[PDB]
């Protein structure tokens, strides 16, 4: 892999300083294969009940030396918690921390035909769920952004993987049908009230409530033009999205009959793990999944509210890309993506590091098996 995962732990902070100092000494000027042996040996030895934990995703021995210097400096100053998702470095003494999952929707790495994109994305997320299963991960709950809600529900045990992937095909097929007229989406760097003001009387509606400075509206081309005028006049930055459909708007209502049919046939079960819905903006509490999934097509994505509900020190995005991690960071949250299905192991290393350091997984050895 292009990034190595290096974990270790100790019974307390003092012991962890001792160990990290030995590892830093052993790390200097190691070649790439010797770094791998070092990392594999540490993963084998530091698993189970590991009270104080260090994990880093590194490109090479000098990247490990750098991460160890940072961890040592944090400990040396009485620090007990350093989570730097952007540098793949996690240190936690006195965990476990609460960890939540984020399942991405489309616009995620596979404009692409939504009929192809949807089940490709869901397949990557379900493979990410297999990875979390392999590690025995214990997240406190999950949120899925649009299509991602299907993956969150599958993780929560409301639907098996085969049925979930079958539903994502049918969904992508239903939704790729052309709207009655040219339509699209427009992203505004502004909060919900500002978007509703700019959209008021235009025909355009809120499609995606991502955060205090990202709200997307959707409508026909004339409708979006009127918002674009209004945004320029108000000095709000408005960015056209390269999509061919006004997703999350009433223009998607014809897709309902088809999606209702596909979803009504499935063996739905009560979710057994917490799911913060971006359809209701609330915890899932015995909803009828068919009605929720149909209204998801025309209603807005309540990502800002759902994320707000998920109380977690660390979020791990379980799916292709790192879009939801970028949104969570935009809300001041700590988030790292597994980037499930990416060519590069960057995300698999950083997200598994984060899981191990947070105490959500006890054993990193599965990162070193069968290369």
């Amino acid at each position: 892999p292009d990034h190595e995962l290096v974990v270790c732990g100790a019974p307390d902070a003092a012991a962890l300083t001792g160990l990290l100092t030995r590892v830093r000494a052993a790390a200097t000027a190691l070649s790439r294969p010797e770094l791998t042996d070092l990392a594999a040996g540490l993963a084998a030895a530091h698993r189970g009940d590991v009270p104080a934990r260090f994990a880093a995703a590194v490109r090479d021995a000098d990247g490990l030396v750098a991460a160890l210097d940072r961890a040592l400096g944090h400990l040396a100053e009485g620090g007990r918690r350093l989570l730097d998702a952007g540098r793949g470095l996690f240190l936690v003494v006195g965990g476990p921390l609460r960890v939540g999952l984020l399942f991405p929707g489309q616009a995620a790495p596979v404009p692409v035909d939504t009929a192809v994109a949807q089940p490709a994305i869901i397949a990557d997320s379900l493979a990410g769920i297999r990875w979390l299963d392999r590690l025995g991960a214990r997240p406190v709950g999950a949120l899925g952004h649009s299509l991602g809600e299907l993956a969150a529900l599958s993780w929560a045990g409301a639907l098996d993987a085969d049925d979930t992937l079958a539903l994502a095909r049918a969904r992508g097929e239903a939704m790729s049908v052309a709207t009655e007229a040219p339509s699209g989406m427009l992203s505004l760097r502004a909060d919900l009230a500002a978007a509703r003001e700019l959209a008021a009387g235009t025909g355009a509606v809120v499609a995606v409530d991502n955060g205090e400075r990202h709200v997307v509206v959707a409508g026909t081309r004339p409708e979006l033009d009127r918002v674009a005028e209004a945004a320029r006049h108000a000095g709000i930055e408005a960015t056209p999205l390269a999509v061919s459909h006004a997703f999350h708007s009433p223009l998607m209502a014809p897709a309902a009959e088809a999606l209702r049919r596909a979803a009504g046939r499935l063996p739905w079960r009560r979710p057994e793990r917490p799911v913060a819905s971006t359809v209701t903006g609330a915890w899932w509490a015995d909803e009828d999944p068919v009605e929720v999934l149909v209204r998801q097509l025309t209603g807005p994505v309540r990502f800002r509210e759902a994320l707000g509900l998920l109380d977690a020190d660390l979020l791990v995005e379980v799916g292709p890309g790192r879009m939801l991690s970028a949104l969570a960071e935009a809300a001041g949250r700590t988030a790292v993506s597994l980037d499930a299905g990416a060519a590069s192991a960057a995300g698999m290393a950083a997200g598994t590091a984060a899981l191990f350091a947070a105490g959500a997984v006890d054993d990193a050895t599965p990162f070193f098996a069968g290369r």
